């Protein structure tokens, strides 16, 4: 199938047609895999703009977006508060503890979610999913298992290449 | 005809020749596309130097300089004043509304307008001016629909790229 | 407006929605623009298999394709003996005079005409054709003249392309068929 | 899983371990697809030696080559006996015809092969193999629906990292040898 | 040997199979390079969330992890806390000083070391060690030197790569 | 002659053996070309660390440095100091009354000084130089017009490679 | 001054403002430096027809062209022949000689000249000229001696771009009339 | 430690100095690894001029030059030929044994040799010699195996920047001499 980042094949588009829920990894793919730290305390993490555009349109379009985070901070609160994200799991790590409840509080089964990471962190909950992905700068290891690797890199529009891809697969872009 | 940047149509420098008003987009077009977050709620954005420089060269060149925002931001109310640009809508619903606006207080038409953006949002107001402008790596959809696509990214120098396309057009490089 | 080699204006696939004849220059289109010459006289030229695949889907297709090029060789007959290709005009450097006569030939306004160049002696046809395109390492003063310029580099599939958007816009890229040649 | 071109998918070492027939296209992938015609009728068309390398390497580790491709011309007839390929056929778009004809001359199933190619023309082969491979700088369009796309473009080693793959998965890879030619 | 970032030479994996300390030089190895200042003497750099994870890693292995540095510094002393690395000389003169200090505490021999630079003033201190490596972007005299050249840039997951390299040398990537 | 960067002419060469004053411009050469801005008033830059290192040699090697500037910050006062450059000129700009002024305190000659920029601001200044340098990113006009232009970007780099060049015509690398 | 290749220097458009006469070096500037050989002692060199486009552009523009090769070959004078280049040194590797012959025999001044070259062979005539020029991929100690550097490579265009600099430095660019061979 | 394809290390320096033989593969160092083929039975194989320079400027400047290579083609025998290289083994590739056969007919002892190779046939050879070199673009696995990769791939220079290093460390390249041909 035609995309605006080039083809993809059938298998993913069917994948991503059926996708109700947008997990999201943080670091090194809502972010430039970076972390901004100061001498007074300060941390600063760098998001794509373009990447919001497409997470509000995604959430107004039926599909649910969550974020799985390993150490709770308000810079990412405050990032989910301006998007719309509700589900925001924070200090888990582990990923399949959330992934599971997360499951369970919205009764949608594995088949119909979608995953984005960059790091081997991210591949248990990513095998498990309907549509995993792994963004075009990902640790090298990762980027094979995925189903789909993007052309954009982690905090470069990466997210919005995966919400451009789910909206286009359920005609709604 | 010949620019610093390389060839562009005929075209595309008679717009460039009429443009009394240069809109600007801030994320992805003035900036890197980012916006940098941190734990105590600060809030930054990167913005260009040598693009300043093109934008007061254009403002004492006789073309005027506007931007409309989504939200009002210190930081970019302080840029605008770095710069001198007094005309800024922030906290904007869409675009056409403060684009409108501008015209009747302006007393300019669509026609001397020029406006350049990187995202779908950019768009209905792009498709009313003059001169549309995308930034070399704006949004991939984006970039088919603009009148011309700058040779360089957003927040690197695409809006200096514009201003010394205006000014050559103008006589005034 | 999605196409496998990116996104298309909807000026550009409108153009290509009308397109039966397919005018393309050799070197630099067809080939890299390399000539091969030896000191019997030997002339080799270089074509691309996957440039042929799109002609014989777009000559399959309804879309006729023409050639008019400068230089003038035997070895160009042969190609387009392969391909199946009828209209060939050699060591035309005036390239109106081809144009007009293929107008004639085969009853067509020049809003279905596409036209695919390199150089600057290019630019008298494509200025009066519905679809003009330059490839993608196109002489930098034809580059922003024409309606679209390829991603694919002259000789490395430009032609192709320009095939698989005729054949896209006309809702016959799926069912096309060629041969890789 | 770790390849000297970079990480491959558990799926497609597995795929590559059951090889024991690897056929390849020959313009676009055994070449950069180019097809160098002369005045006097003369063709020429050119190999990689370092692909030379790998086809040895596979032919000597019980891995059989064959090649099925669209064009005739006896220059691929002579770079076979040079590599000592005996599974040749040419002139042949419709690939499915000796895709069948290989399965029972050399009694194999389809898993048991795998299939390298550049352009859509290849796709009804590929579907049916083991190991579909496009080639780095295949077809946009049929580089989606491969099991592994090669890092190296065609003509400049796609089909040695191939024939490199295959020999990893089967744990021949420091043992083989080849000729470089 | 085989890995994940390319080809490496039996020499570099036999080095890296011995490694129990590995020291990170911080600006240009760990960093992107730059130093952020502002005009109320704030000051940030930017460490790379997938290094941490590799550190991490390393240190659950039984390698020690060590940094250098020439200016002791909050945001510094704070990274290494949440990596969990102790060994931590600041405002040094030499990094020969603290390097042999280093050895004498933990009773490590120099061809048990690796140290990652990036400059001409880590040369000394790599001159030493079991296994040198320059950054993919070090400073060009300093490349040639290096035992390893690490594929990925300072800041960018050279680090990564490096702790990479050690686990998969001693068994345990 | 061969350089770590590569060849440079025996122009450059020799017009590098005589200086013995380099100025600085900041913006796109000490720095990214960025600057950010926050919404408390915050204004960061961001200097390059291998800089500093060239810039503290030169200094040693008899090589006076000097910044000229358009504005007084304090992140820049502090930059200097931490690099002991004490020519610090601030609020300027133009930057020929500088320029003139730092001559004749420093009773050094124009063909005695080497000058690094990257926009057409610098140029007034490079032409009366003896050794003038565009950084390889530099806006493209200013690039035909300098002796030497850098192989690195403004901020990440630059200034290093002009430092070394310097050390290595007067036999100090 | 703008360029379609880029800004270049107000000296070297002042020293191409002054050129009469255009020497190149054949080998790695009119071609990427390959030399073709075969097992009968055939030889083939690749030319680039948009070089050719510049060639007739300078030719009749009242700028000469002339050629000093350390190579000799028939091939090279029939590609002068089909350009109507009429002042071919061959065999040559002391370019000073086919130099000062030229000087004598077109009664010119060295500073109206310009040579194109690729490498240290090629210095000790560019040393003497008004307009030195190192094609982009020149041998990288030739490079920093030059007084341009091309954009584009040679036997890709280096020769094109050298001509499109002169005729526009001379006020004849827009007016230029080429064959694309 | 300078050079001007960038630094290299005090070893690989040290090492260059005291080569008094280099020898070369020929597919993929002397040139890119293609072969010709053409259905008359037809090869060609394209060589570099700038390797030619320096093959010239090694030879004259005490620095014996040999080739050993996997093939065979009077083509080879014409370039030896050309640059003056008397020193050629084709057909070759256990290439140990044309390695021996060097040693006594030039009195050298192997760490004053050099060898430039592509693929891991050239292995065994270069683990014996003084400065082992692998091209930019040779084999992935033999990349990490050579004392030196150079910057410039095979065919395209590569040949030159090692036959400027050898000079380079032996204090001889500003004053060599040779022809770009
Ligand atoms: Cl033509
Ligand atoms: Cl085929
Ligand atoms: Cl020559
Ligand atoms: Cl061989
Ligand atoms: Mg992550
Ligand atoms: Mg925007
Ligand atoms: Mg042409
Ligand atoms: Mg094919
Ligand atoms: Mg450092
Ligand atoms: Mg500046
Ligand atoms: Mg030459
Ligand atoms: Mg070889």
């Amino acid at each position: 199938l035609a995309t605006c980042y080039g083809p993809v094949s059938a298998d993913v588009m069917a994948k991503a047609e059926n996708i109700r829920l947008l997990i999201l990894d943080v670091d090194g793919v809502l972010s430039d895999g970076l972390i901004y730290m100061g001498n007074n305390g300060e941390e600063l993490k760098a998001f794509n703009v373009r990447d919001g555009y497409g997470i509000r349109c995604a959430l107004t379009s039926d599909i649910e977006v969550a974020i799985i985070t390993g150490r709770k901070a308000k810079l990412v609160e405050d990032r989910c508060a301006t998007l719309g994200i509700t589900h925001l799991y924070q200090g888990q790590s582990n990923k399949l503890i959330a992934f599971s409840d997360l499951l369970e509080k919205l009764a949608i089964a594995p088949e119909n979610v979608a995953y984005v990471g960059d790091d081997l962190i991210d591949w248990p909950v990513m095998e498990k999913v309907g549509l995993s992905v792994a963004v075009a700068d990902a640790h090298p290891l990762l980027i094979p298992r995925a189903d789909y690797v993007t052309r954009i890199a982690g905090g470069r529009g990466a997210v919005r290449e995966v919400c451009d891809l789910l909206l286009l697969a359920q005609g709604k872009l």
